[PDB]
């Protein structure tokens, strides 16, 4: 689809089986989720944002559904204001910024 | 034109005078531009984002060109650690996310 940026761009994502409503995040790296349980094991990292660090559980090979497209990648969990779709999987759906 | 995601999408902008590399930010409302000692009234504001709350100027009807686009809004100066174009002055120049 098209999206444009008058609103906050967020769609519904299916993550661990679960719908959760993420925004797409051209600013962002990584796929931040709050806090959840995710099947598998994770490794503690830290990540740095517009306000500075905080420390997330990075879970590897996560498969998450953005609006119908699918996509199998890190994702990063740990508290964040909003659930983030960062670069790494938004190359994966094949989305492009146009204007 | 169109801008793909395997890197971070930084494109060349100008604002008071000066030439600078921002990051095209769908996550942002706002934009937020490095600490830079721009003219004009200001009013004080917090912005929040992943690791908390940072102090910024706003300052209003600030010329931004973006990538030869013309817009003109609001920009929040601050102790940001990459120049943020947000969804403020993504709307101005017809951005949009495509899949
Ligand atoms: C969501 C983080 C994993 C991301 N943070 C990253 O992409 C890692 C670098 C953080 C420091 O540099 C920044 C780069 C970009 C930003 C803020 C800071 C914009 C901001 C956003 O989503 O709007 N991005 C981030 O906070
Ligand atoms: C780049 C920042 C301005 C920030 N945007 C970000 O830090 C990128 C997304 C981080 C997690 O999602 C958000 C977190 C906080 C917000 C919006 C989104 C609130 C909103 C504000 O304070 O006005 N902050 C942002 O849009």
């Amino acid at each position: 689809p098209q999206i444009t940026l008058w609103k906050r761009p967020l769609v519904t994502i299916r993550i661990g089986g679960q719908l959760k409503e993420a925004l797409l995040d051209t600013g962002a790296d990584d796929t931040v989720i709050e806090e959840m349980n995710l099947p598998g094991k994770w490794k503690p990292k830290m990540i740095g944002g517009i306000g500075g660090f905080i420390k997330v559980r990075q879970y590897d090979q996560i498969p998450v559904e953005i609006a119908g497209h699918k996509a199998i990648g890190t994702v990063l969990v740990g508290p964040t204001p909003v659930n983030i779709i960062g670069r790494n999987l938004l190359t994966q759906i094949g989305a492009t910024l146009n204007f």
